[PDB]
C-alpha cells in the first residue's frame, strides 16, 4: 500500500554508491550486501521501498541526559524510517525499543593487526601499551568494552579510555588505514565479518588474528509492533534455509577477494 | 503467579539424569547445559518452573496428513507446556506456529568420522558409497536434506533413501556409536556443537572435518503471543552479553574434556 522506507548506512561492502551513481537514480544507485539483501526481502515480502541514509551516520544508541536514540535505531523509534538493512548488531538495550529479525549474519569482535604483529589474543593486547588498539568511537563494539564486566575487556577499556594519542577512531575506513600505516603498532578491534572482508582486499597485509571475544548477530529492525516484522523475519529465515545468505557474502567477501 | 512448565529433552549434554537421581527429587535430578540455562532464565525473569520431559522424543515436526505438530514445538502448540528449553533448531515452518528468542546457540550441520576416514567435506561424501552417511531419522538436520534444493544436499537426500543398509539412526548416542563401531565405513551428519562435544569425549576416536553446511541457532520457544516471550528474550540476550552463555559452553564441552 505505501512504500517502505528503509534506513541504512554507507558502509563497504555492506552499502556503497557505485562508481557510475551519478547516472543512476533511486535504489539502483546503491551497491552491496545489504543492498542485495534488501531486494531479496523485499521480493519475498512483495513490498516496494526506498533506500535511504541515516543522517547521523550512527547504528543506535539512547542519551543518557536527554534520553533521545540515535541512529538507525532513532530512525525507527521516532517512525522516520519503517525498516533498518544495515550490519546492525542485535542488543538488549536496542531490542527493548524496536524489533529485530532473527540473525541474518553471525559474528564477534575480533583483532585486526598489519601482517607481523606480535598479537595473538584480547589478553595479549591487555597485557602491553606498545602496539596500541582501539575501537570506533560509536557503535557496539565499544560499548562492548565499555559495559564489559569481565577482568580482561575491562582493563582493555580503562586502556583505552587513557591511552594517547586518541586510539579511536570515526569510521571502519580510518580504523583499517590506522592498522596499515602504523608500522604494526596499531591493532584494530572490529566486528569479525569486517576483518574477514578486509583481509580478502589489497594490499594484502591486514589479517585476523585470535578467536572472537563474543558471539552475536545482525538483524533486520523495524519500529516495535510494526506489522512488517513478522514477515520480514520470516524472510530472512527463508533466505538462510535457501542458502541464499551464505551465497550473499561469497559474492561480497570472497567471489572477488584481491589476495 | 504460577509455575512454569518447562518441556526438554533427554540429550547430552544438554540434559541429562544426574547419577544419583534416585536419591533427587523435581528439578534437581537433572544436570546440563539446558538444564543451567533453565535456571538461569528463570532467575532473572523471576518464575518458578519445573522440568518435564516432552512425551514423543521429537523436536518439532507437522504431520503433513493430520497437520498436528509433533515433539516439543507440539506441546507449546497445544498449550501442555509454557516454554522449551533444549537444543531446539530456529526453522521458518516452526517460526510461523511458535515464538523463538533469539539464538543462545549457533551451530550448522557438520560431518562427524571415525579418525582415519578419507572424507574432507560433504562434497567428498556425495561422490561416493563406501562409506556410508546418514542423519537422525526425525529432526532439522534430516528435514534439511530432506528439502535441499541444493545439488550437493538434494544428492546427498537421494543417496540416503536409496542407501543399504538403512543410514539413518534413531539417537545420537546411535549415531556416534555407529561411526566408532563401522571401522570408518560410516560418517554421520549432525549439529556441529554435538559433533564438537563428542570429539572431547573417550575413547576419543571421532573429529570433525570440513566445514558446516549451514548456520542456524538455537532459540528457547514458547506459544505464539505468550507474554513470558519477551522477558525470556530478553534474558537470552543478556547472559549472552554477560558472557555466561560461552562459560556455559565452556564448563559442558571443554571444562571436562577427555581427550
Ligand atoms: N554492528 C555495530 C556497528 N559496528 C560495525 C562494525 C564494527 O566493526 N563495529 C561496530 O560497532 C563494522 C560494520 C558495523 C552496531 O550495530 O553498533
Ligand atoms: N536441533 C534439531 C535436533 N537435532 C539435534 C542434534 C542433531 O545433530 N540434529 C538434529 O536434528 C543434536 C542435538 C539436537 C531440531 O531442533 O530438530
Amino acid at each position: 500500500n505505501k512504500t517502505v522506507v528503509v534506513t541504512t548506512i554507507l558502509e563497504s561492502p555492506y552499502v556503497m554508491m557505485k562508481k557510475n551513481h551519478e547516472m543512476l537514480e533511486g535504489n539502483e544507485r546503491y551497491e552491496g550486501y545489504c543492498v542485495d539483501l534488501a531486494a531479496e526481502i523485499a521480493k519475498h515480502c512483495g513490498f516496494k521501498y526506498k533506500l535511504t541514509i541515516v543522517g547521523d551516520g550512527k547504528y543506535g544508541a539512547r542519551d543518557a541526559d536527554t534520553k533521545i536514540w540515535n541512529g538507525m535505531v532513532g530512525e525507527l523509534v521516532y517512525g522516520k524510517a519503517d525498516i533498518a538493512i544495515a550490519p546492525l548488531t542485535i542488543t538488549l538495550v536496542r531490542e527493548e525499543v524496536i524489533d529485530f529479525s532473527k540473525p541474518f549474519m553471525s559474528l564477534g569482535i575480533s583483532i585486526m593487526i598489519k601482517k607481523g604483529t606480535p598479537i595473538e589474543s584480547a589478553e595479549d593486547l591487555s597485557k602491553q601499551t606498545e602496539i596500541a588498539y582501539g575501537t570506533l568511537d560509536s557503535g557496539s563494539t565499544k560499548e562492548f568494552f565499555r559495559r564489559s564486566k569481565i577482568a580482561v575487556f575491562d582493563k582493555m577499556w580503562t586502556y583505552m579510555r587513557s591511552a594517547e594519542p586518541s586510539v579511536f577512531v570515526r569510521t571502519t575506513a580510518e580504523g583499517v588505514a590506522r592498522v596499515r600505516k602504523s608500522k604494526g603498532k596499531y591493532a584494530y578491534l572490529l566486528e569479525s565479518t569486517m576483518n574477514e572482508y578486509i583481509e580478502q582486499r589489497k594490499p594484502c597485509d591486514t589479517m585476523k588474528v585470535g578467536g572472537n571475544l563474543d558471539s552475536k548477530g545482525y538483524g533486520i529492525a523495524t519500529p516495535k509492533g510494526s506489522s512488517l516484522g513478522n514477515a520480514v523475519n520470516l524472510a530472512v529465515l527463508k533466505l538462510n534455509e535457501q542458502g541464499l545468505l551464505d551465497k550473499l557474502k561469497n559474492k561480497w567477501w570472497y567471489d572477488k577477494g584481491e589476495c
